[PDB]
């Protein structure tokens, strides 16, 4: 059948980590200060990245034991995600910042379905109170094959999911990026909220349309409350 | 087919940990005293919180590897939630509690005219005191999208036939096991979170097999681990940790 | 279709460790003496429980890298599995046992009043035996559309468990089998710990087992552990460095 | 069912790693510097080998948490890849490059459809600005049996196959590998472009021939930037 | 249907471990030194068991991640198995050899007094090949649905066998393969352990063998280990730092 067709916009990293509270609490009080300081200042070239319309960027804390923060950063290349992996990986904070998941992917716009289109591509991403993260594939099993259906069929299925997503407006903010070859689910789905019960209300009421029943295949969850830099400080405090 | 609405109340997360008995034993007998003191005033704080019909907790040892200890925490904000695990990592003690797993989730009822949020018994259930039983029982599950077993295909009404007869087989149970039932669709990483609370442990085996002969469970049900433990007063929580 | 019913027993936890070898030689020799004379004297508490006939214990060795050493536990509450269990961990050789994999269940068979009967109280609280091996693993029965064994009839599966006891009667008094029941207590639905002599007669019994229908086309199969006892007078030489 | 038949090349190795930075960090200046000069000897040899038609090497960072860097290593001979995993372990660099993943393979061209046979069955890896990497199988579920299809089905479906490939000549190059037997997947992936993006186009545009959309089962993806040599002090300064 | 019936032989483990090179790196060289020695001496003895005809075993480096070092250990019982592991990881050595991987199985003939025909005898009992290479997988054969071997006919298993040993005759003088069987003892339901001198037979085999229809419609396949012979002459150079 007929391979849909996309535009595709900045990369994205979605970086996240567990605090080694424990190992933290041992380090000395200055110590813990200037690698406060060291951070905030790398944020502080992100935000100058930021202001200049050249990526864009959000920190949130992750509720659970999944992790427990998530850097969400978008660059034009991928050089630029490998350059501020390893810069951050390099402050001292991330020596107490553990590994525990990360995505790489595009913001993708498909076939299925201008200054609107560009603020889509290049998101500036929003400054909500809440953030839910996770990947998916669609299915290829049996009956439930989505890449061996008809491009009519893929375009009714999704006009169905649009028009459920429709209702969620000034609701739920969607950023879908596509990873197929570039990590190990196909999209990532990362949804933005003043009010995290819509998550549950959206994907959930989402999971009776037919081509999230039939053919969504999901993985991990990832919930979370936006971090604004003046509070890092007071968070990290022991 | 027609989604299923919910009626939605307390944000929930179930935080489990394992004990590093061998670390706790190299520390200072004052250290530790003091790290259980500052524990116990921790969850002095959380007991204000349910006093007022501000949210709910409850902590259970785990019997097995998969955990030591859980702390399940009820409140109306995601945030709230947030706070207290931040804080309780900051404690010393929790230096001692390793992660094991975490759900997080939000009281659900379902949809299977008047605003059901001022019933009476619906505030009861969306808003819960939790129970002050002997034994706890924690599984997450799905419902199967697999073939002709897709529960999410099925029209309200063949939905709402096949929760009848799960009600029907839960209601055999009625004062022997309570269920706080909450949704994680968007939240976590299965559709639902089960907590079952008894005095007799054995009826956690009981309800969950014979419900396993329902169509609905034996055709659409995909669990994940079962944790089950007793209660710990926290009266005992200095002998418990005693070494 | 008709939910099958079960008579219940013990509560059993199947506590799997490995050893931590490497630390265990840093440790100072008077030490090491120490720590196994303290699990001793925990062990002996458990031989009190079982003489008593409140209870019953087993210690094997586990051949293979999944796990070293098997603590098997019954007693009559989940209280007093917690106990052991924390009980044990608070000594100090059990610094040196690092977690592996863990099983908690209920000894389980599958008018009078079954529970007086002397055959089935025999079963339900069993002493375990002290046969030279064992071997533990979980499973689950199978629920896909096209088997599925909770919506087969009461009759079906009657039919299938006859079948399924035909064969095991073949290994009577080669193999001892303790089925306990894990639904709603631990990851799987049933626990299945085989005692025997003779090791071989693991693979022959489970092996043959796989060709009678409820296994082939119900069976779903976790890990297999499979050990050498450990008498508590060998404790000591096997803990020698 | 007819059995494919093939030509085989090198042996390949694919070792990840993940890169301790914390350790890394207190290491003392002259020791991180003796072990860079170390490290780059060891690649000075490897370049030698291939610079004599005897192997080749590829060496790439990899983004997001799934690792950090990336050897590829094609020789003659298992034991040839045996010796330089033992001889990359043996410096003291290694201390701080973790495991993350690997694969063992063998260049591998199928009977599905001379100094050109040669050039693919030895081939001297690009020096591309991106790399992507995956495992796959083809499935043998239900109907969905790539191993019980006939010979000229399998030739067509291939076909399909080719014609999708061909019209990412000049943009993307494939290295194909074979592990049946070898390791956990039945064959490697490797894909080598100037620019990453192709890899999601050609992989996504791929996914909807029915070879890949029925019988398609892919591991993990890492994508990566090349690392040159001459940037390998920069990258592993602190 | 008909359960198969075995011939079985020795007990077999196959242990993999991963090499702490960082550690090993600080030990000091004389303690390497007697660390070595102690190995050496070790695999001395199971060399006197082998020439004794009491058992067999092989060493050999695994290539890539998943483990560095292979010993392969064939002995007439479970509790000799489990010896053998306990020796080895009270030596020096072992404290850096990290666990990785481990499958413990028995030599298996099936039937698709023979114990004393010499050439029963030498597969039951084999002395393993000095090849260059090794190669071991464990595996399942398929119960889905209508895809269900254990639900085939004896005569059906005893047809798609024999045209696998079709295949396999191919390979001969190439390939020498070991199968044993696991169900009751390990995770999977045998043990597949191939040796030859030329590693690209593995994948032609494996990959040929993968469109005969009993791998093609019931093969489930585990992890793939490949390794080079170690030999003890060379053991002082490999660890050499």
């Amino acid at each position: 059948s007929e391979a849909a067709q996309t535009l595709d916009g900045w990369y994205c990293l979605h970086d996240f980590r567990t605090i080694d509270w424990s190992a933290w609490k041992t380090l000395p009080n200055e110590e813990r200060e200037a690698a406060i300081s060291e951070f905030l200042a790398l944020v502080d070239q992100w935000e100058t990245t930021e202001s200049e319309k050249q990526g864009s960027h959000a920190v949130y804390t992750i509720v659970g034991q999944k992790a427990d923060i998530l850097f969400m950063i978008l660059r034009p290349t991928l050089d630029e995600l490998h350059e501020i992996e390893t810069a951050l990986n390099k402050t001292k904070l991330a020596d107490y910042l553990l590994p525990a998941y990360s995505y790489v992917s595009v913001v993708e716009l498909s076939n299925y379905l201008i200054p609107e289109v560009r603020r889509r591509l290049y998101p500036i991403l929003p400054k909500t109170n809440y953030i839910c993260f996770y990947p998916m594939d669609k299915r290829r099993q049996g009956n439930d094959n989505w890449y061996m259906l008809s491009m009519e069929q893929r375009r009714e299925l999704m006009r169905a999911h649009g028009m459920t997503g429709r209702k969620y407006a000034g609701k739920v903010t969607q950023i879908i990026t596509g990873s197929v070859g570039l990590d190990d689910f196909e999209w990532g789905v990362t949804l933005f909220s003043d009010d995290a019960l819509q998550f549950k209300k959206l994907v959930y009421e989402m999971r009776f349309d037919e081509v999230s029943a039939r053919f969504g295949e999901f993985g991990s969850f990832f919930v979370g409350t936006r971090l604004p830099m003046e509070n890092v400080s007071s968070f990290f405090h022991v």
